[PDB]
């Protein structure tokens, strides 16, 4: 016993909040491009137009994911912008790592557009492809459905150790009911997994590392690109 309405209701909540911004690899029409697919350059510029364009769109869905979040509006909105600041590059890599497609060594974004690892390098990532190529794998092993990557962006979001929070007692005290859903979530649906839960919390570790190294590559990209880095893509780093 000791179920709950309520955290049931957060589960289905954050799931719900997680589809409505972010389509199935599943659900998507994948299409290609034969932009510089056979050999690696500096930077494909065509590529980078689409890809960055790709990476707006995908922040403004993951400001909608944040917003939808129980609780999350009610932060003050210095600590909202704070939060999203802080953990927007984590939840884009939670995101990408959902659609890759291992048999191809493909990513799919959420218009379709199907990259190869060689067209990820061009389109920006350059000497990061191959680390996020690598942590895309070792996420697949986790087989982590729709409802656990939400529960997760979520737990990245709502994190009250980020840098200069009003109110971290308050974001902290909003993170504690995301903790209890997945692990819930997570024991009921694999039963016969019980490390599936503290996996899932462990990988945030190296989530953060490769976000520092997606930083890092945008200080390099800058200097390869003729103009500045989309309005909202500069949010982020900032
Ligand atoms: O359509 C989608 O469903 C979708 C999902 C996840 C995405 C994830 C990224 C995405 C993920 C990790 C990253 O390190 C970045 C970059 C960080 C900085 C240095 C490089 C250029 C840009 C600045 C973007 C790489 C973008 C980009 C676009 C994305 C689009």
């Amino acid at each position: 016993y000791e179920l709950s309405p309520q955290l049931e209701e957060l589960i289905t909540k954050v799931s719900k909040a997680h589809q409505e911004t972010f389509p199935s690899l599943c659900q998507l029409g994948k299409y290609t491009t034969n932009s510089s697919a056979d050999h690696r350059v500096q930077l494909d510029l065509g590529l980078w137009d689409k890809f960055s364009e790709l990476a707006t769109k995908c922040i403004i869905k993951i400001v909608e994911f944040a917003k939808r979040l129980p609780g999350f509006t009610g932060l003050s909105i210095a600590d909202q912008i704070t939060l999203l600041k802080a953990a927007c590059l984590d939840i884009l890599m939670l995101r990408i790592c959902t659609r890759y497609t291992p048999e191809q060594d493909t990513m799919t974004f959420s218009d379709g557009l199907t990259l190869n690892r060689t067209q990820m390098h061009n389109a920006g990532f350059g000497p990061l492809t191959d680390l996020v190529f690598a942590f895309a794998g070792q996420l697949l092993p986790l087989e982590m459905d729709d409802t656990e990557t939400g529960l997760l962006s979520a737990i990245c979001l709502i994190c009250g150790d980020r840098m200069d929070l009003e109110e971290p007692e308050k974001v902290d005290k909003l993170q504690e009911p995301l903790l209890e859903a997945l692990r819930l979530y997570a024991r009921r649906r694999r039963p016969s997994q019980p490390y599936m839960f503290p996996r899932m919390l462990m990988k945030i570790t190296d989530l953060r590392g490769i976000s520092t190294k997606g930083a890092e590559r945008a200080i390099t990209l800058k200097m390869e690109i003729p103009g500045p880095m989309p309005p909202l893509i500069r949010e982020m780093l900032e």
